[PDB]
DNA sequence: CCGACGGCGCATCAGC
DNA sequence: GCTGATGCGCC
DNA sequence: GTCGG
């Protein structure tokens, strides 16, 4: 982190744009700039130097000059002092409260953790769980703990059906020493792009993980995606482990490589790769890569037998997961 | 200058 | 009840 | 806010 000061500033700007201004393209622009600066291997000496990086433009270069000179950004100093902006930014830290809900809550006068706790009746199911575990959800998960969680999930899934394959993705698969949450990609030969030969494939797995008290709460659940809370078991006399977020995604078995590409991320990596695909005349989702016809309609799914095949289509050199942390 | 900016699952609500 | 919009979430 | 054409 040679340029941590700058990347922190840009991230705070991004969050303000997303949460307060509700400007999603500005949010993405700031994050893209922060990401490109974060991997730049020199300590940045000026705005002009930064402006040579793709995604850093005139306005960001100016902000960088201000920050290098003074160590702060007047724009941010003002935003921090603003009560409405401060409140909104805080409320969006609760899982389930977005920019819209946060602004609506602040209008009602609900703008602190204390206010939230006394107005549970005003929260939906997801938000009530987000509040319950507010503290826990902001803690990172050490890789050592991720390994214990992997063992529980993989062993429990095997007990449901030995044909399931579960893969931990996200930052874990990128080799991070700590993770924000646990991301699990699940496949079963009965669920392909052509047919669903068994019902409740995801349900059976969630149920089993609940039965062993690993999964503790549910935020949302459908046929292909579960979003919930889990917790490692603690030993006798041991303090409990924090509750953790868990996401499970059931992907058609024949579409594993596209699925694991998506779920490995990072998010900014996915955005960059998908944008590059479009420039190259292709569209990528978690299921397929398809050509874009002259008109605009996506064509038929192209053959994929490896993650690398996807990179080959868009003429990118292959990047191992560890090199996708953007 | 101006259009595009990644793609999608689940929850909630309005209209019919 | 369904369909489409919108919010919020995931990478 | 930035980029491409
Ligand atoms: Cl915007
Ligand atoms: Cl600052
Ligand atoms: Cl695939
Ligand atoms: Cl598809
Ligand atoms: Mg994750
Ligand atoms: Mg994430
Ligand atoms: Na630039
Ligand atoms: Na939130
Ligand atoms: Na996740
Ligand atoms: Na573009």
């Amino acid at each position: 982190t040679l340029n941590g000061g700058i990347t922190d500033m840009l991230t705070e700007l991004a969050n303000f744009e997303k949460n307060v201004s509700q400007a999603i393209h500005k949010y993405n622009a700031y994050r893209k700039a922060a990401s490109v600066i974060a991997k730049y291997p020199h300590k940045i000496k000026s705005g002009a130097e930064a402006k040579k990086l793709p995604g850093v433009g005139t306005k960001i270069a100016e902000k960088i000059d201000e920050f290098l000179a003074t160590g702060k950004l007047r724009k941010l100093e003002k935003i921090r002092q603003d009560d409405t902006s401060s409140s909104i930014n805080f409320l969006t830290r609760v899982s389930g409260i977005g920019p819209s809900a946060a602004r609506k809550f602040v209008d009602e006068g609900i703008k602190t953790l204390e206010d939230l706790r006394k107005n549970e009746d005003k929260l939906n199911h997801h938000q009530r769980i987000g509040l319950k575990y507010f503290g826990d959800f902001e803690k990172r998960i050490p890789r050592e703990e991720m390994l214990q969680m992997q063992d529980i999930v993989l062993n429990e899934v095997k007990k449901v059906d030995s044909e399931y394959i579960a893969t931990v993705c996200g930052s874990f698969r990128r080799g991070a020493e700590s993770s924000g949450d646990m991301d699990v990609l699940l496949t079963h030969p009965s669920f392909t792009s052509e047919s669903t030969k068994q019902p409740k494939l995801l349900h059976q797995v969630v149920e089993q993980l609940q039965k062993v008290h690993f999964i503790t709460d549910t935020l949302s659940k459908g046929e292909t995606k579960f979003m919930g809370v889990c917790q490692l078991p603690s030993k006798n006399d041991e303090k409990e482990y924090p509750h953790r977020r868990i996401d499970i995604r059931l992907i058609p078995k024949d579409q594993y490589y596209c699925g694991v590409l998506y779920f490995t991320g990072s998010d900014i990596f996915n955005k960059n790769m998908r944008a590059h695909a479009l420039e190259k005349g292709f569209t990528i989702n978690e299921y397929t890569i398809r050509p874009l016809g002259v008109t605009g309609v996506a064509g038929e799914p192209l053959p994929v037998d490896s993650e690398k095949d996807i990179f080959d289509y868009i003429q990118w050199k292959y990047r191992e997961p560890k090199d996708r942390s953007e």
